[PDB]
């Protein structure tokens, strides 16, 4: 708890000040804490951020379990993922801080641990569409990891980059492009 | 020189460290010269950065043309380009300051009409490879306009957000992604 009102507090300060911004100093005192109860729990801020991301990592997960609910198949679940992860992107508070931090320990090799394990578990999303696509013949891929991995860097660049239109559009393009792929696999 | 001395050292930073985390000081003090050296030309720092963007997207352009002629087929232009894509030095290495000077220069109208040219030199290859595949009824696509942008994001994707794994991991995805697409136009 004591730990879980500084992620919690930590979130807020980031989201309104951005990652560089935002210090451990802020956060200790918002959250009551102390310099050495946020070094035992987290040791650096860069630390403390990869531990927001992965609680917003799981939360993510969560809703999509029950958002996947309304796509009876596997090729409905993927153009439904694909378009979640548009529209919640373009509204998303912490975008700005994971933004700065990804492109501020892009040289630093250390975090590029735990920054995998956790871009890992957003393709698992992607892994399961497609094996469970397999065992229901809704397609046939024989190397599922790398379609996986393909098409969560696709979708995330479109939605990434994308950003020059009316939210109209964006929909549209990525509706068409998940068309386009799930038919390039048969 | 100096007016091309500044650009240099810019882009260098620009790419290394960041958009925000660059600023008119650095690189002045790190290219030998003065605050007043930016009027004229370079008035303020976004035009300095929207410069070196319109720069390296002509000299990566201009690569693509002096070395797609390897490439018969526009089948074979497509999966070219973007296995070029990821090995060039130019424009693609600084995506990441791209990103972020769009979370920062969004609102400001005055941009998002000032580098509308840059994004269309960007979908263009795509653009003449899908027309041309047209003529030469390699494919039948009837919403280029749309195709190209879905394929010049998508793969800006693959090549932005793989830098860190073996190179040829990369190009192998790039790849089976090309694959893929292409196959889905049909
Ligand atoms: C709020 N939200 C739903 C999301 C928020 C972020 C991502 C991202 C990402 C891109 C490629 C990945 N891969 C395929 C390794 C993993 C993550 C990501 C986007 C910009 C900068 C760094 C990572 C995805 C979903």
């Amino acid at each position: 708890n004591l730990k879980d009102k500084i992620l919690g507090v930590a979130k807020e300060l980031f989201i309104k000040n951005g990652y560089n911004a935002t210090t451990t100093g802020e956060i200790v005192k918002l959250s009551e804490s102390s310099k050495g109860n946020l070094y035992y729990h987290f040791k650096t801020k860069e630390n403390l951020f990869l531990e927001i991301l992965n609680i917003e990592q799981s939360k993510w997960q969560e809703q999509w379990k029950k958002e996947q609910i309304k796509a009876k198949t596997n090729r409905e679940k993927f153009y439904l993922y694909n378009e979640l992860s548009l529209t919640t992107e373009y509204y998303y508070p912490l975008q700005n801080a994971i933004i700065e931090f990804y492109t501020e320990y892009y040289k630093t090799n250390s975090i590029n641990e735990k920054m995998n394990k956790l871009e890992n578990k957003y393709i698992d999303a992607y892994h399961v569409i497609f094996k469970e696509g397999n065992l229901n013949g809704e397609w046939s891929i024989n190397d599922v990891n790398a379609v996986s991995k393909i098409a969560a860097n696709a979708v995330n660049g479109i939605v990434t980059f994308t950003h020059e239109q009316n939210i109209n559009e964006r929909i549209k393009l990525m509706n068409k492009f998940s068309q386009i792929f799930l038919n390039g696999l048969s």
